[PDB]
């Protein structure tokens, strides 16, 4: 049945879980026994995310645990795929690192490096548009992450402020690889979706469009529509002046390149990173 087991598709480590604080003969879960919980960072239909201290190394991590036991084999496969997707991405300074994953009692656990607040949370705390200085840094870092994915034929499919995490000295990292697809499935948040996805045209360009709207929202403190005329206008090269009049011409120009409705004409992440405005500061 459902005995505690490491989850890894590159199958390097032993399937057997061990830790200081853990004895499999006691009834508590590996998660209960092997970590000190400090706070709940978030929750939703998926389950919960905890800030923890590891008993193995004494360091801080985030652990995401699913809500309820697997519904069956297709549910199990869909959830375990997040681990596979993380492994396909591989280590990169602008991508959230997976430390380990395991299953027990039909629950999946993913232990990632502890980052700062999501970009969404950061903008909520700020309570206003972010300064452009901050925005350029976060755009560059998220572009670096997308360049890494796209070079491997991977599409994130759900780029948004909630899935980008701050770090020290004005850096950020892309996370939440649950919807990632390997070119050659599930839908991302409709507020950020590329217009070509309506015709089933999946490609790396879709993430560039999503990041364009992400940056628009954070730079302008603008709530994005989930449908209607406003949703269509943002996919027809329109920028509302009531929100966007304050942008520098340089930042506006980069956003227009990323929000290009035709994916064949839209800028690539590598092309954007070569522009003098987006080069290492």
């Amino acid at each position: 049945q459902l005995q505690p087991r490491r989850v890894s598709f590159r199958g390097e480590a032993s399937e057997t879980l061990q830790s200081p604080g853990y004895d499999p003969s006691r009834p508590e879960s590996f998660f209960q026994q092997s970590f000190q919980r400090l706070s709940r960072l978030g929750h939703g239909s998926y389950g919960e995310v905890f800030k923890v201290r590891s008993k193995e190394d004494g360091r801080l991590y985030a652990v995401k645990r699913s809500m309820s036991p697997f519904r069956g084999p297709k549910d199990r496969a869909r959830k375990l795929a997040e681990v596979g997707s993380h492994e396909k991405v591989g280590q990169h300074p602008c991508c959230v690192r997976l430390e380990q994953a395991w299953e027990e009692g039909g629950i999946l656990y993913l232990q990632t490096e502890l980052c700062g607040p999501s970009l969404q949370q950061h903008c909520e705390a700020w309570g206003a548009s972010l300064p452009e200085a901050q925005v350029w840094g976060y755009l560059r870092d998220t572009l670096l992450a997308l360049a890494h994915l796209h070079s491997q034929g991977l599409v994130h499919l759900d780029v948004k402020p909630a899935n980008i995490f701050l770090g020290p000295r004005g850096r950020c990292k892309l996370g939440d690889f649950g919807l990632l697809v390997e070119l050659g499935v599930q839908e991302g948040d409709p507020r950020y979706m590329a217009p070509e996805l309506l015709q089933g045209s999946y490609g790396t360009a879709a993430d560039v469009f999503s990041l364009g709207l992400t940056i628009l929202e954070v730079a302008c403190n603008m709530e994005l529509p989930h449908g209607g005329e406003g949703w269509q206008q943002l996919r027809q090269g329109y920028l509302p002046p009531e929100f966007t009049a304050g942008l520098s011409s340089e930042l506006r120009s980069v956003l227009v390149m990323m929000l290009e409705p035709d994916p064949k004409l839209r800028a690539t992440a590598e092309a954007l990173l070569a522009l003098p405005v987006l080069r290492q500061p």
